[PDB]
């Protein structure tokens, strides 16, 4: 079992990719700590995860036979993350693997992007990643082991219309990934990013995103973003890149960005 | 060259912001400059003073141009917005904007203090967003703008102890390219300059010299290593000329780009 | 922006961008050496320059007051270039500025790309650039001064369908640029690339490429490659970026790639 | 599980190509491997021999798999096509291709001999082109392929005295993105691995150690470690071929169907400094 006797922390673990990552790590043998904000944002048009979503991930992780701990945590809140990390380090015996998956997407054109919306997207997606790295690194340093995977986007090395907040945060995540990779280099820690294309999760599959109306009605616009026919990839397709990077054998892969985007990267760098 | 045009420069009190302002003034633009004019508790070197800002105003005026200034924190969107309105009432609509206000810090993860992260992200990235958001309505209305953001050599690389600064300068590029999309159909371009080591009070000060080793000569080797060519520091005017190239009316079809002025550091990378 | 006392070499100087660069450098005070193969190629579907084309550019340069030398030279022939450089040392005082502009475009899908076509595109566009830098470098080292501008493309940092040969050569040119920037760094020489988008020249404005098929018929297809709604830019828009780079005051800009691509670069790195 | 899959590996006589060949075999693939098996006039270290290639053949068949081999120069498209048809016939068609054949040289501009430029561009860039061209028709017919090209840390950076090598490796990445375009509709993916300093006979030889540490008449491994290690972020001057092999296996997996046109660095943090 590849990951037996490891422990993983996944932020935004209540649904979508975060649940996917937690469940696959659990199946391969890791104990799991998941957290999620479990509430809506006024500046986000689609519903975020709920308390029941989170319990369901816990139930799915436990079904594999692993230990799981969970908590309602806003990654913007550094003290809150640090407290939950302390619990996990003590309940599960140190955190080996951190996935900074918590994140939000918005659509709004410049100059009419609301400061509160900018704040939340930068805050959750970029500062929340910073807060998560900074929260797990001391334990990984003391243990001279870790694998941190950050989550950027296709949009983390490109750009589109009406995406200033989201794109700025996902570019900064890549910069952040490479710095953490420097600072933690000497302690047996790696830091890499996954950059997904369009993934079928409740971030993209909801009535607000459809509005800006069927799945069938929106597919062509999503498909234009990809080189390959596929309008949406499965969360599992990103999870297997995550698992490749957080393997112990990825000791000398650090500071990298791995795209899972159906050939969108074929168009660019 | 720039006669009849009006340019907004943030962090206009000294350093590269002063150089940009004066060069645009000599070329014929009227200038609107703003600066924080105060220190920050999480930045180890002194920031500009009001006297620095008043100096840039006199330099711009010594060219024959008109100049207005204001004490402004670019983290404050509403402050920027009122200063834009202030500027246009006096000098006409803003045609050119340089998002130059910025700060640098040195701190290793995971001992990066949250207030310092907030400050750096806030000034460098959120401040750039606030400046663009401040100027764009009038550029859209007038159907003309040239916006230059300021990233860094570190905006497309990374180094030790620079998480806040590097994350911000990466952010600036993605923002630049985004602003280049939303603004595209209104005759507005948005490009970044990415300077290497530049001789300004950001780099030339005791705090930076102390932390990198204390005199100029003792820190030259450290700064030289970052460049491919031998020159430890470049003149701010070397960045300014890149700015002027990009904000030229003739640059209507250059948008979403990153122009490095980094003494060959970009020869080692993308 | 004054080049009095300087001599500039422009390959593919017979028409299009080379001619644009040659005339503008001459206007700004530079003496000029221009060469072109002046001959069609069997693996390129549109016509290349004629000897009359080259004589026009000589005449256009001389009208500015400058001295000009010209020769029929295929840039794949290193010895021919070196011979033309030697004529430039003897007559014009040696080449201070070089623009490796000579190049060709082809269209063909893998796996049906003919080796003879791959060879000609890599030879002219990639090796031809190498041959030009190698030919002009020794004189620039001897005088401790040089400005070299190579010509890549929006496709030298992206990719598209049916363009393996072209795209590969233009990617290689960017690597070569950054290599030449290294080797020549100690000698007062800079090496930078321009990367144009769709430019109105005889490379794009011809029967073959348009393939009854008029300009107004192809405009929307060319426009889709740009972000701004301009299907083609003028050669002069590329030329002014070249002048910016080869200026004496650009001594500390080296190894860079300057896009002139109407916002294509806004979507990518 | 690559059981029932056939992999072509060029440069399979030693180094990373042998590493790829043995791992794919162990994982269930049958193997077609080819190599030049002859030194080059313009490369300063020895290349592989026919006995090297035979060694790889023997090691693969020890795993229980079928293996075919040929002396092939990747610069010769017709020779690659002949070898591919022989593979198609004996082993049922090539599902996976790793374009590993390549060489490195050292020479400062403008003193780069044309003949060295031509060989490096020819083997590294054109030979990758040739390999892609040769295997793609079978992959198209069967509507399945996984192609991995081999660029380098230097395919997205530059250094002194490597114009030939660096131009070739940049070219490879562009070519990779175009093949990904051209072949996308036929169930074929094309990705690059970009290795850092790898312990193979390309780097571990008397010619290479002589360069970097010449002021030093008889340079040993230990005398060169520090200069190689300054190219990496992490301590290790050299990585194992198997560390690249493992990325190769990730990419050529059937499950990697929606990863195409990407460049995967295995470079011990070098990519942490850059893009
Ligand atoms: N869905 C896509 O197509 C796609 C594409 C590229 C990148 N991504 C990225 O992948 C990541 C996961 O997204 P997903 O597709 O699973 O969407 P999702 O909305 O289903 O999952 C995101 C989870 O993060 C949680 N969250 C949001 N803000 C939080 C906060 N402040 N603190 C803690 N938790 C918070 C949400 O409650 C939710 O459960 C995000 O970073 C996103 O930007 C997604
Ligand atoms: N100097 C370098 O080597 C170098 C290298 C790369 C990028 N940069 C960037 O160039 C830009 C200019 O910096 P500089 O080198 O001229 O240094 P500087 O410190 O002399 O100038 C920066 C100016 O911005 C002002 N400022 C800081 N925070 C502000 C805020 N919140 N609101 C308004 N004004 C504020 C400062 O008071 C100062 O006058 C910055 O974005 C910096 O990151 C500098
Ligand atoms: N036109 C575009 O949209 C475009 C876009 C990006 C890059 N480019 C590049 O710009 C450069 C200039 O092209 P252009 O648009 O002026 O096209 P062009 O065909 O008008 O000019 C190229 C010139 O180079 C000459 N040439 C071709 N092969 C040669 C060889 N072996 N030796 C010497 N000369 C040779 C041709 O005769 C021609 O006169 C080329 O490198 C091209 O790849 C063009
Ligand atoms: N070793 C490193 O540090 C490193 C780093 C990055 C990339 N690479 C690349 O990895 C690939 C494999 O190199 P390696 O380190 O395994 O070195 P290697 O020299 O041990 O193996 C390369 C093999 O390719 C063969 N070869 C050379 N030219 C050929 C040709 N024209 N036709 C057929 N075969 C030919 C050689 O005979 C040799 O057996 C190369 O593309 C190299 O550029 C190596
Ligand atoms: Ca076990
Ligand atoms: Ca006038
Ligand atoms: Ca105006
Ligand atoms: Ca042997």
């Amino acid at each position: 079992a590849d990951f037996e006797g490891k422990t993983a922390l996944i932020t935004g673990g209540a649904r979508g990719m975060g649940r996917s990552h937690a469940v696959a790590l659990a199946e391969a043998g890791a104990d799991i700590a998941i957290c999620d904000r479990c509430e809506n944002s006024d500046v986000v048009g689609y519903p975020l995860a709920t308390a029941d979503d989170l319990a369901e991930t816990v139930a799915l992780v436990e079904k594999t036979g692993r230990r799981c701990i969970s908590a309602k945590v806003d990654v913007k809140d550094r003290a809150a993350l640090e407290s939950f990390v302390a619990e996990a380090e003590d309940t599960l015996g140190g955190i080996d693997i951190a996935i900074t998956n918590a994140g939000i997407s918005t659509i709004a054109l410049l100059p009419e992007v609301e400061s509160a919306q900018w704040d939340e997207v930068i805050g959750t997606n970029l500062t929340g990643t910073f807060n998560t790295i900074a929260a797990v690194a001391p334990g990984m340093i003391k243990r001279n082991y870790g694998r941190i995977v950050t989550v950027s986007s296709m949009l983390g090395h490109s750009a589109n219309f009406a995406q200033a907040s989201y794109v700025s945060s996902k570019w900064g995540v890549i910069g952040l990934t490479k710095c953490a990779a420097h600072d933690l280099v000497g302690y047996g820690i790696t830091v890499n990013a996954v950059a997904p294309g369009n993934i079928e999760t409740p971030m993209t599959h909801n009535d607000f995103v459809f509005g800006t109306p069927t799945l069938k009605d929106v597919e062509s616009v999503f498909a234009s973003l990809h080189l390959q026919y596929a309008p949406f990839l499965k969360p599992e397709e990103v999870t297997r890149a995550v698992l490749f990077l957080v393997d112990e054998a990825s000791s000398h892969i650090t500071g990298t960005v791995l795209p899972i985007d159906a050939g969108a990267t074929a168009r660019m760098i």
